[PDB]
């Protein structure tokens, strides 16, 4: 479980903060709103890798939110192919998560899935091929990153320098293009040092939530209400 952990109570994360009265109080407020936490490996990746465990995990057992899942990843290289993204090059990827998918549908279980997300191989594809997409997603609509984010920015070199290279850090624009290419709602919650109320965001606006993570010392961790 070196990548993804079993699920421990909230207040087990106290010990990561000793004698840190914000943190301390920030955790118990945490813990009157969520049961349970699983903790992520921190090395760069774990954004990709939280939102793709916690999202197929939110799926197991739900028979037509599997299918309709299933019918949008089926369209995911197309998405890639109108970005400039090459078949022969991305194929590697797209087949590792279309692999992990078809096992949400017919062995249903958490160990499985769990499995696969802590087998380094399987895992670093799955996280590859979502970095791809955020990067076609973005790149496919630039003008509205542009519009709503940040009018001044070079869309294509952020993507090159900040998406798609393993172990690059996330920010609102990859969690908001993500989100927006496979219609996954999240909620995250944010634990910082400073002296003011725990606060949350929801992407996109007004959603019901599927998953709920924890950022915290620039680490994404997956909480259970
Ligand atoms: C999400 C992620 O990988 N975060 C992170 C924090 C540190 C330290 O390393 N990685």
């Amino acid at each position: 479980f070196n990548l993804i952990s079993e699920k421990c109570d909230i207040l087990s994360i106290l010990r990561d903060h000793p004698e840190n009265r914000i943190y301390r109080r920030k955790i118990e407020e945490l813990s009157k709103r969520f049961t349970a936490i699983r903790k992520t490996k921190g090395d760069r990746n774990c954004f990709y890798r939280a939102l793709g465990y916690s999202y197929l995990e939110s799926l197991l057992g739900k028979s037509r939110e599997i299918f309709k899942f299933k019918e949008r990843v089926l369209q995911t290289p197309n998405d890639l192919l109108a970005a400039g993204f090459e078949e022969h090059k991305f194929r590697n990827f797209f087949n590792a998560f279309y692999s992990v998918v078809e096992l949400v549908e017919k062995d249903g279980s958490v160990s499985s899935l769990l499995k696969v997300f802590n087998d380094q191989s399987a895992s670093d594809h799955i996280v590859q091929f979502l970095r791809l997409l955020t990067s076609a997603f973005i790149r496919n609509r630039a003008d509205f990153f542009r519009h709503f984010i940040d009018e001044e920015m070079d869309i294509k070199d952020f993507c090159t320098h900040e998406v798609e290279p393993m172990a690059t850090e996330c920010d609102h624009i990859q969690i908001t293009a993500l989100s927006q290419a496979l219609s996954i709602a999240l909620q995250v919650e944010y634990v910082d040092e400073m002296d003011t109320a725990l606060n949350h965001h929801v992407f996109p606006e007004a959603a019901t939530p599927s998953v709920y993570l924890l950022y915290k010392t620039s680490h994404y961790n997956i909480l259970y209400a």
